């Protein structure tokens, strides 16, 4: 569509800029060529520790008046040692100087998991899993609501929110607004459609984050499965005289998902870009569909005794 449109209004383009593993001393120039390129829309958080480096390559286009800021919608993400209520002003803030901008379009919560604060970003015990705060998500988003109130952030949501977790924030007595949006990982491995039917049914949009399977997690071991290198996709590509990634890209897209894409490298920053120029004969959809092994690259497995972690569930 070039762009899916929000509950409030607002026009949210449907490709983006992912920064998350993108190094502070290459983001700027990344950021940079992407405006560059058309695109309008930049995926940040503060733990990818490099906005203020998302923040000069934005600030260099704005003051060279290569793009209006009502043109532009960047994103961030409230961590998880962020969520007591009295803390969350204070992480968009940070946030916001960090990017040298008045108001975001769109915060999310990062994950449902509220971490213990501190300056330590995953707080391990001695066993290694991760110490929880002392708070609920609920009232974690009644402080995302004075948010918008206050100009600093256009609109909220929510990621990696499982249905039952987002049923939770809908059905809060009091509620001000409701998630704009569910970012979470999709790809063929993890075609989520049962968690986008229900953020659709519920006018939620849906991002869909690490379009490509993320060759570059930390974790990636040799026995992992590629899905830029999997024969498979790679033949459709063939067909359709596209790469895998530009067909991986373009999946998502045609599910009426944003898709948000990480890269770094101009050469491909520019392919991630070149997607609005077909379609996938509904076959491929399907063929694409049927890969669904469930495979989740962001399971966040330290996470996992936390009551709020969301993936025990089914969707
Ligand atoms: N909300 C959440 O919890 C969450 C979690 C994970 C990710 N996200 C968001 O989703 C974004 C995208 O996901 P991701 O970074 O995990 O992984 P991804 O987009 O699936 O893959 C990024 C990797 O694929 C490579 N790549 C990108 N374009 C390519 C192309 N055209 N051809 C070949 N290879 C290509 C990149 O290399 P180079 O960069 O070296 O080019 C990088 O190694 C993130 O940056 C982040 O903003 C959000």
């Amino acid at each position: 569509a070039s762009h899916l449109v929000l509950y409030t209004g607002a026009k949210m383009p449907i490709l983006g800029l992912g920064t998350w593993k993108s190094p502070p001393g290459k983001v700027t120039e990344a950021v940079k060529v992407a405006i560059d390129l058309g695109y309008r829309h930049i995926d940040c958080a503060h733990v990818y520790q490099n906005e203020n480096e998302v923040g000069l390559g934005l600030q260099e286009k704005l003051q060279g008046q290569v793009v209006k800021r009502e043109d532009l919608f960047i994103v961030s993400k409230l961590w998880c040692t962020d969520h007591e209520k009295n803390l969350v002003k204070g992480a968009c803030q940070t946030t916001l100087r960090d990017l040298k901008l008045d108001y975001l379009d769109l915060y999310l919560i990062h994950w449902p998991t509220g971490f213990k604060p501190g300056k330590d970003p995953f707080p391990l015990d001695g066993d290694g899993n991760v110490v929880p705060d002392e708070s609920d998500f609920v009232e974690t988003w009644e402080a995302m609501e004075e948010l918008v109130d206050e100009g600093l952030v256009k609109a909220i949501g929510v990621s990696n929110f499982n249905h039952l977790q987002v049923e939770k924030i809908l059905n809060k007595p009091g509620l001000k607004y409701k998630p704009a949006v569910n970012q979470i990982e999709v790809h063929p491995y993890l075609t989520q459609e049962k968690l986008i039917e229900y953020c659709k049914s519920k006018g939620i949009v849906v991002t869909a984050y690490s379009p490509l399977g993320s060759p570059d997690r930390p974790w990636a071991k040799p026995e992992d499965p590629s899905l830029l290198e999997d024969p498979r996709i790679k033949a459709i590509a063939a067909k359709y005289n596209k790469t895998t990634a530009q067909v991986l890209i373009r999946f998502p897209m045609q599910r009426n998902l944003i898709v948000i894409p990480k890269s770094v490298t101009p050469e491909r920053i520019a392919e991630n870009f070149q997607v609005f120029d077909f379609e996938l004969s509904p076959e491929d959809m399907n063929t694409l569909l049927s890969y669904n092994r469930n495979w989740r690259v962001c399971a966040l497995m330290s996470c996992a005794s936390h009551k709020d972690y969301p993936f025990h569930e089914e969707y």
